[PDB]
């Protein structure tokens, strides 16, 4: 392959019980870092904040400083891949984790990604549809071994009643074959993303920027 | 239903990225809290360790106090079920994730479970095979609504080397229908458990022994 | 050195930035793993709940199964002694952890134990002083190697709201001489308490049950 | 009140039991967001790896952007003030809370840092001095009311076996009087931090570089 130009998402599981399933498509530039996702619910109404949705809804968009690509973009490029699981724990006892594959057909991902959230309280921010935004977001990248990253970051939503909505976020990502050794001598490796989501109870819209740095200005 | 007497598991997902999948049957006595169950790879060797499938190879079996029914076998009984979900944030980076889902057949009950771990070291003692043990535990339950326990338990493997191999454990379970209004007036509830677990590279016999209790003699 | 029967605290640190000093004098049974405690505030009115000084405000009343020494008391005992770290991680972002030391003197303990708390919520049960019991409790302990307990127990408030206030608490506890090979191999121990407290700004009425168990 | 250009430090505690003390002086530019210090042990040999101390061992130095004061500056500036309540929870189990306080004299600032740690394995990285650097750093800062923030990042080592030694770690804030408004609604602020320690058994130079960001 080469780097990814267009992209689609199934995405299914379930929500404190409630099954959910979601298709749809996108694109992105990724020498730039961008992409965006349309998705429509294949299930009726969502039950819960799409925002919960995000992070989960492709780093193959994400190129590395200087044009060099990631092991993402790297591990797509000659075909090897590589598959995430992620953890979210939030600070209301609500967990949700996810698997993430994916099929590359030239310069065209398709993603599969399957999710289990649980313990979402009736009247928190998720069940009542209160989430209003994601903090931008710093994502730090360390590599234990030669194809692994495992990768943190604390997430917050904004809310409508102004408190923030918080969990630790833990991503494992497991690759096909070793990460290239130029990749694993720049650690720890930090990515800065910004998303925006419009949506509505079966329809979501999202955009995401990220760009990757090691260091700052 | 009544009471569960026999029980059979497929169980599969990944670990580190490589696949696994195993199925067998076994049997307990709902009155006591014990079961034991047999398993078999379906997919030739194991490569990690399988005490790392402890806990998640049914707490149906397991009565509560003065053989009151417990809110799992309570919804087993009148049919309106329930799901887990299941973390495992172990002390190495390692994460293991579970969903559970039961179909019931007259006194028996047909588990169906998915796992995805990743992130354990290769010379860690998941991955070399180096557990040897589960420590007896003591399990937590809070219901915060009236259809959902949040547990947890500190889970800890003894090993070769003599290290303990460590994990911060959270079950959430989703039920059905709402858990009655006498088990949720008692909070907190606490299960004692044990477990024996006998293995090859491809098979599995485990032996577990439970009780409940909100207090000690 | 004999098993402790009377204790004094002075318990100090500050809550949200606010400082706070307390003192009493307190008394239990080192056989049954009772104690009881009276606080008596040195700097005004509390402006938290008191609750949140429990578990904070003496192991060396806990004794073993079958009239053994726990760890706690034979440090006492043989004059050895031991400190305690212990951490409280709040669900709402709030932490509290305190430093553990002890005097004795004969059969009489006592303690000097420093706190910082802070992030309480202004709206949270401790700022409005909502919390109205402890929920009983399982510690589990386990000695990573023979000088140290590292246990762990999961904490909860009810207030009165209905919800509960939850936090994760982590105690590591420091021994100038390693722990005896016998309670050395008997792991994990767990520990079930119940507590009481009553309360009013300046004043503190604690009450505690504990009893060891390795099985039930 | 002016910008500090020099400080000391007053830094004692224990850790895994073991006291310690170590004072001494240092400078920086409080424009720039560097200081750096020298640190001498009161009690001997220290015990445990001297990086433990660190991120422990002044964002009075840090600035935000564009020339405005950080909100650390410009409680100094005021002399309303601040403390610190600092967490480090290991990965193998250990646990290290700080507790600081400054007194202000001119541009001149006296630190006064309190720690426990406790924990850390006997053949850890931190009891058999292995750790040989730390990470480059993002904190994370957000304001969850207006006098208080709350930070995190992600803490880790290098060490002498290749392998990364790794901790959380929770900064919780607490200011005399309130933040500015113009602060508070940038949220979150990120900081970007390096630094540098050489040391002996009884001896720690250290410094940092720091800047705030919210984009890059």
């Amino acid at each position: 392959s080469p780097l990814p130009a267009t992209h689609d998402l199934h995405i299914s599981g379930s929500i404190n019980g409630h099954e959910f399933d979601l298709e749809g498509s996108g694109k992105g530039n990724a020498k730039e870092g961008y992409q965006e996702l349309h998705l429509k619910s294949n299930k009726g109404d969502l039950s819960f904040s799409p925002w919960i949705l995000v992070p989960n809804i492709f780093y193959q968009y994400l190129p590395f400083p200087d044009g060099a690509m990631s092991p993402y973009q790297a591990a797509m490029h000659d075909g090897s891949g590589y598959v995430m699981h992620r953890s979210m724990q939030f600070e209301d006892g609500a967990m949700l984790h996810s698997d993430h594959r994916y099929i590359y057909k030239g310069n065209h991902i398709k993603g599969e990604f399957r999710l289990t959230g649980s313990g979402f309280p009736a009247d928190g921010p998720v069940m009542t549809n209160s989430l209003t935004a994601a903090d931008w977001c710093v994502d730090k990248l360390l590599y234990p071994n030669d194809n692994t990253i495992i990768g943190k970051f604390d997430w917050t939503y904004t809310t409508t009643s102004g408190k923030r909505y918080q969990s630790d976020v833990q991503t494992n990502v497991t690759f096909g074959k070793p990460i290239a050794a130029d990749i694993l001598k720049k650690q720890p490796m930090f990515v800065f993303r910004k998303v925006e989501l419009k949506h509505t109870k079966t329809e979501l819209n999202f955009k995401q920027w990220q760009k990757a740095f090691q260091d700052i200005a």
